[PDB]
DNA sequence: GCGTGAGCTAATCTATGTGAGACTGATGTTAACCCTAACCC
């Protein structure tokens, strides 16, 4: 919601001894995510995307850049838990940049080798939850 | 007829450990093939 969502917590998988903070990567992911309450034109939709997405600061690549971070793998698996539940506003018909989050998820998937009900059935709601409610572009995911 | 919130007990769920089944390769053992102390015709 606040553009200072980079500054507040690109900085958190920056710095040195990852072990602690991650309580703080959660109160601002929670912060972040309080004002979802809000449906009067968030303007937000498209900024999240290229913010906590992105392949150059984003949020789900913090997997390839959570790999060699083994103490942040499953800090990263609890706060990615609000992450990808994030997803939960069933309420909208925009469907854009879906096409690469699709893979995206699919890389979450093929990603993890623990956590595998914690960060695996928390992600792939994003098929049957945003996923096919589609048919109308249908581009690459079948 | 039916929503909605609280407490609970059932259901996980991964880390770690232990054993059963399959496997693989170094090893030593038995064995085929031949040579050798020694004598003595």
């Amino acid at each position: 919601g606040v553009r200072c969502s980079l500054l507040r917590l690109q900085e958190t998988l920056s710095a040195a001894d990852r072990c602690g903070a991650a309580l703080a990567g959660h109160q601002l992911i929670r912060g972040l995510g309080q004002e979802c309450v809000l449906s009067s034109s968030p303007a937000v939709l498209a900024l999240q995307t290229s913010l906590v997405f992105s392949r150059d600061f984003g949020l789900l690549v913090f997997v390839r850049k959570s790999l060699n971070s083994i103490e942040f793998r499953e800090c990263r698996e609890e706060i990615l838990k609000f992450l990808c539940i994030f997803l939960e506003k069933m309420g909208q018909k925009i469907a854009p940049y879906s096409v690469e989050i699709k893979n995206t998820c699919t890389s979450v998937y093929t990603k993890d080798r623990a956590a595998k009900c914690k960060i695996p059935a928390l992600d792939l709601l994003i098929k049957l939850l945003q996923t096919f409610r589609s048919s109308r572009l249908m581009d690459e995911f079948k």
